[PDB]
């Protein structure tokens, strides 16, 4: 007898809102919000995960990032509990496009094990739209070079959860980096 | 205390990705995706609906009748309990628009009181819309003859929840039909 709770929808609603003008870079050119989802899915479903603490941070791991939203709005509506996760999962957009990804895999170990969580997964799902289906006007090499930085993170993240980093190394072993 | 099913999550992530294409009708052409989440959530927070039996039928209220999906495929997904309500608000396509609208006024009151929950909410967030942005090359009579129609079939769907009922009657009296 479960159920999400009136929080967990009003943040769902949320990035769902927030992110209504943002779109997946590829050929269909499909809304942004189903990646988020795709990520809050995959700890629900494949991570049995069962906390909304880490649900709600996945569905918002994207927004005070990719949108006009503040940890002040996500503190101010879901709490400190939260906006704990979304701090620690979202990157500073005052460094350069490259100096992020290089501090994506030095910061890395030295998360929580629920940020972690969050940060797999957000690789897992953007891996597997990635696999064959390349983004627009993505140089087919920048496609590789994406695989490999993913991987640095991802080596630095594991230790967290068997089954989502299982998978992971199932898609670099397909591609072959491991 | 809480937190969504496993089910809830595939639920969501299924709506999310059967509608992936589809928009809604304003100038943004906002994804369609945030108007079944609006419905789900307008049940959770308003009217504080704790059955994700309901929840995940209303992610789903479109999905059987716009997308390609089907019953079987709810039914073999998320089964009868979630298949049934999800039946009881999708209109036959079959039937014109025109004849489509009539009959919801008809079996309106026929419904059961979950699916008169998604029914009411469902129009209370398609009502929302209807107030700030006008659809896509619309004229103003026509705009306006949906609130009509609305107000005929929320009139039968009443007795239902005093709360979302009171908020659909506010945007009745605000454009001058209550
Ligand atoms: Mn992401
Ligand atoms: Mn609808």
């Amino acid at each position: 007898a479960t159920y999400p709770s009136a929080k967990f929808m009003e943040c769902l609603q949320y990035a769902a809102f927030k992110h209504r003008q943002q779109r997946r870079k590829d050929p269909q050119e499909t809304p942004y919000v189903n990646h988020v989802i795709n990520v809050s899915t995959i700890l629900s479903v494949e991570a049995c995960i069962t906390d909304e603490g880490v649900l709600m941070a996945a569905l918002l791991h994207d927004v005070v990032e990719d949108t006009d939203a503040s940890f002040e709005d996500v503190e101010k509506l879901f709490g400190p509990d939260v906006c704990g996760l979304v701090r620690e999962v979202t990157d500073d957009k005052s460094l350069e496009k490259q100096e992020r990804k290089r501090l994506q895999i030095e910061n890395a170990a030295k998360s929580s094990c629920r940020a972690k969580l969050i940060k797999l997964a957000d690789k897992l799902d953007n891996l597997r739209d990635l696999q064959v289906n390349t983004p627009t006007g993505w140089t087919q090499e920048r496609r590789d070079q994406y695989f490999v930085w993913a991987k640095k993170v991802v080596d630095n993240l594991r230790g967290t959860n068997a089954n989502l980093e299982l998978k992971l190394d199932e898609i670099f072993r397909q591609r072959g980096l491991l």
